[PDB]
């Protein structure tokens, strides 16, 4: 980016306009996970991403995963599994293990590396100030609702109390456990998670960072990619979609439908992808709106 | 305590009146670990105190230990540790094991017990907000300071974000680890931490719970127990004490003579220590005051 | 309160929680009258819970009568009385009379004692900055309703301002006297007054200090003596009970019926009652609640 | 005021204009005493211009005295009278009496007058928040210093505490009682204590409302009357002037050195004497300035 | 106004109580044009009473016009004129002109002039900060509705933005200038934007100077001559009057019917007419209110 | 900019991002005119420019010339100048033009350019709540210094009114007019007026757009262009350089020496010149810097 000349730099940097004022002042609910949270490059532009929407006076709020990381410290703790249909029991060993993980492994690391910029990533869980609730939920399994232990949805969010973190100037790093109605920690699915939280806090847009380059109709069809789609359409076609894809596009329909203005699945396998996809018209990931 | 008269119950209500004066709109740092951490009535009742002193307008401030558990985890994750003298060397993987089991597993069960009484308990380390950082510790073993990998004290502490943190209504519960210059996390002893976040917050009290009654000057004569000492005779007795009491003896000497009005050595096995240090004047602690 | 072992003294200020959680940051209006007015030993401790109350963050506002206090300056000063049925005719003359005597005496004796803890107490009539008017009341007597001068009813009350005053951190102590809409200044019957005050400051617990152990539905029958009763209940119950009861339970039913969640008749003969009936279940008084 | 021509009511009101621009958002502390107190007209006018102060954004503080109400409450109750010289010794008895004069009759009146007019005052003496203390004080009589029971000076004033309330949009009306370091209520000298809250309130003038037109130096040459005097010239004029005259200019002399920028003796017996002293040019009072 | 008795100028000042009250912490709006405009002695009295207003806690906002100067400006300009019945059209160039000699000219001598007494007058257009909008207007002549050029009303006030400005303590001064919808800046009538910001800023009176004595129902008798009518009276006489005050009594009309107390045409030939007018009984000003 | 491929635009955003981060929050001075000013595309640039650094927060202050402008109003109104050396005297004529050109056209032109992307510019002068105030210079002709009437430069401003402005959101738009001590309105050269409001506001850049590629030492070799120099060297390298760049070279000398960390002489010929010299390392600009 040095033999490029300098009047091409302006133009790139003033196309950014509509897109700042579109965000100046909102929050913007960032899913983080996939090949973006493994990779030493990605992370590091993607904590870098998070600084720059800090200092343009966004306000950022991450939701992260970590699903393999809790295996690998299952398997290294000799932690037999129970699995029914494709699903792990989560026992209260597995959550221990699980926020154990989240918590204190996987949301460290990106709160450090955020943390390069300035004194702007706080980590939480719905734990932390009774931040969120969660309610255990059941998976369908073989065609019937089956119980596999300590794994919930969002309940109830502290909206105000979450939105004066932001108002800190804090960019908070969700690990996504919450306490239930009893006290009882639950772990809970980090997609569903993030739209609950772009709902509750008014986001102006959810980003849902997956590894693929958008939502494909006709996967492997090359030309069933689309850019934009609206909730109706895409409720209709969430039946048909692999099943990596189906978290993804579930979250991206309850927080448009929750009043979220849009949500975006891009590729998190791009360097600076949020930059790509929020200052940009050049992104490859496809937008949700409401219809 | 229900065949007791109730003019009684008056009169032991009734003489909190001076220390709740004292203490009404004033920080006090707690240290919490040994027996008051791992006893199920201990630990609830601590969580209760913690949510006493915030219901009346005292902003507690909490910082943990978790030595053994840490030890225990290395040990289910078959991480060999090395030791230079007594002390085990903190290389990059026994620190992630240290962070993950202070701040993903001690934190977290400190946090939802006090948390049963309302949105209080949050949890942070240095690394949050760069609330603080560390710089590397040497120790002095057979006369010969030594290095032990990534383990520091607290080198500066961001007061004006952790008082408002305290400033929300919260009880911060501190995880001790913390970044150095180079952003690199270090663990930090939570004896020593306790006692620099109190000088750093203008704390009016310094609280450290250990399992024994108090200082003794001459253990093990049971005479030898003192109830207040100031820290220059405290400072020429440090020598002559047992290895355990050591740390805690430094932390109160650092804190108090860093300006903290008083620190206090309490017994930890006593349920609702902290109850009786502060509003009774009938503790078995021992209190240190400059001099 | 010495040879009580200290896990006793523990257990009784642990016992303390539920209700500084139920009291923190909400209004408490305690009528002050009785026998815990005129004794020292009495006086001393209402002022000094008063004072804890005020250091827990929970905010106190004292309603004061001194109806005896008012006869014996009239008779000092030689002024001869006019009674229809029992009541003594206020005149322009008796109103300066009582008005000096409630405000300039009795109102300034409990704030110098409140005041011995801390900047607290402030006096005030309805005249300060209009806080409150009244309306002229009748009386009924023989069967008639009658004209005793300028005696009345708390008509509108300036909550906001009242609010302010204890936001500041003061304790009011409220002398009751106030306007008509024509700036005539009336006397108020204090009790009436502090159900007044309660319900307008949306207060969360009416306190009425009397000389009796609490209601008893079949007086002088000792089992008579109830703990708790709805206002349902307790309103068919009023016609039945003595002379000097009427008021304070017409006090409790207007404050529970205006919305305070819970009104108390308790003996203001005990050292320290205002402790006891709040902060321990071991109260002889009375609690009234609606239904 | 009907006849005279409505360009010469403009001139009027436009030459107000300075002395509304050297007082806007400024304290004046008016000493008010004398016929400007017990004549329904000079009365009701003085509490017309504290209201006016009010409605132009200046913040009056009133400081009253009473001491001939004080002398016919203690004939009325028959409370025989020791005098040492000239001065009455207030012992405890007398004290009561003088501060339920003060504070509930002659306080209560103004307050009134002044309330006709909307939510403006509020009675406060030096027992109120501890707002200020008293010392005891000594006076001399036939050349020996002597005591003459609880009669002092201001000691210290809670400046802040009193500047919140006036930017509450309050005039306050203080009765020149307060307690000493020990509690006990003394009665102060108004005239002193309106000086010393002058001072203490960073006021820009203090009036001080007097039965003469002005000060005169060689009483009763007509011709001596002068208009505006500095603090060193008036000094060694003092021990030249009537007994009335010393305390209100005692008052004048320690205010202006005290760092009041002016203190002026006005005419009370003049309708809206202070309408015209600080809103006119053609005032009979004195003004004095440091020199 | 030197030999007229103090006792007089008291009872001036006394008698603007009410109406102080009336107005402190109030908007009021005053049209500003005529000969209270063009003579240096009305002019610096005008400046004087927007300070004095100011410095009485009322918040005066200031519409003016200028037509006169703008034509003399096009006659230097040598800028021929288009006329469609007694209009001149508003050409691009026109407005330019227009624009110019309103906010650069007359604007500027006015924000001096009030400024002469503190840092007080701001001058502003609709085009500041969005301040407020215009939508082009069409005239009736010869019983046609007919464009002339870039000349609107009002179309929408940022009345939060403009209010910001005047709690600073500032008083604006307005050249009617706004942009419409497109951005295209157009020519207010200075009348009836006054009106419209009144309206829309909540303001307590309407003051409209103009160079009459005030409302004549049947000009020229002197009898016809008006002190106080209601809007429906008002509207019936409009299509009988004047050219000259039809726009001045379309803007009481608009305003008082949009929700302002009162508005009034006042004498801008009188010397501190505002002051009459506000603070005084004598004015010859009319007077209208809803009805 | 739209073959170019996207991870090309991802890294020209993401390299903003030192920028951003020592921008955020600050005070940024923009001296405006030159081309930059007058031909459509670079003005509709310029204006995006200051809404691209509002809707990052940072705070923009725009100081802006005019002076041929004001030339050719003034040959169109026929007024003959006066000439002293090779400067126009500025006589109360000449001023009143140059106000109404300045505040009433070029301000008025760029204030509409600015806000056609929200509310952002507010235009001002140093006679609007006396901003700032200017002190009459003189002019060195020939040897000797001489009056050519009403010009000044900046004597003092009211740093806390100007960034309650800017903290308002708001874009100020500075026309270079201040009252002298007297109230005379001078007019203030643009340059030297940017670099006072720079030092006075605490700015963290001066930007100085000119019609140059930037600062050559020895005109015109083109190896004589620096991209950065110390105030010392420049200082010295002043009485060297052509007529027009002068007055640029001390704006930044003196804001630089005023402690403003670093002022830019950058080419106001280049499309979004404002972008690229602070977002980009690739500016033609040179840099000034104390030294």
């Amino acid at each position: 980016i040095e033999a490029l000349p300098t009047h091409i730099k302006a133009q790139v940097l003033a196309e950014a306009l509509p897109w700042l004022k579109q965000l100046h002042g909102k929050v913007v609910v960032v899913k983080y996970g996939g090949n973006a949270m493994t990779d030493d490059t990605l992370r590091r532009a993607f904590a870098a991403d998070m600084a720059f929407l800090r200092n343009c006076g966004i306000h950022p709020v991450v939701v992260h995963g970590g699903g393999p990381q809790i295996t690998a410290m299952l398997r290294r703790l000799g932690i037999e599994g129970d699995f029914k249909g494709g699903f792990r029991v989560t026992t209260p060993e597995v959550l221990d293990v699980a926020r154990m993980v989240l918590f204190g492994q996987v949301g460290r690391e990106l709160v450090n590396l955020i943390n390069a910029h300035g004194p702007y990533a706080v980590g939480i869980t719905g734990e932390d100030a009774q931040l969120f609730t969660a309610v255990r939920r059941s998976v369908t399994v073989d065609g019937v609702a089956t119980d596999i232990g300590l794994v919930g949805d969002v309940d109830q969010v502290n909206t105000a109390a979450m939105l004066d973190l932001v108002a800190a100037g804090r960019i908070p790093v969700v690990s996504t456990l919450a306490p239930d109605a009893d006290g009882v920690v639950h772990n809970i699915n980090a997609d569903t998670a993030a739209a609950a939280v772009a709902e509750a806090l008014g986001a102006e847009k959810l980003l849902m960072l997956t590894d693929i380059d958008g939502l494909y109709t006709r996967w492997p069809d090359r030309d069933s990619l689309v850019s934009e789609i609206d909730t109706g359409t895409l409720a209709q076609l969430l039946p048909t979609l692999e099943s990596g894809m189906v978290p993804k596009v579930e979250a991206c329909l309850r927080a448009v439908i929750g009043g979220v203005p849009s949500a975006h699945i891009i590729d998190g396998r791009v360097t600076h992808c949020v930059l790509v996809e929020l200052f940009t018209d050049a992104g490859t990931g496809t937008k949700v709106v409401r219809g």
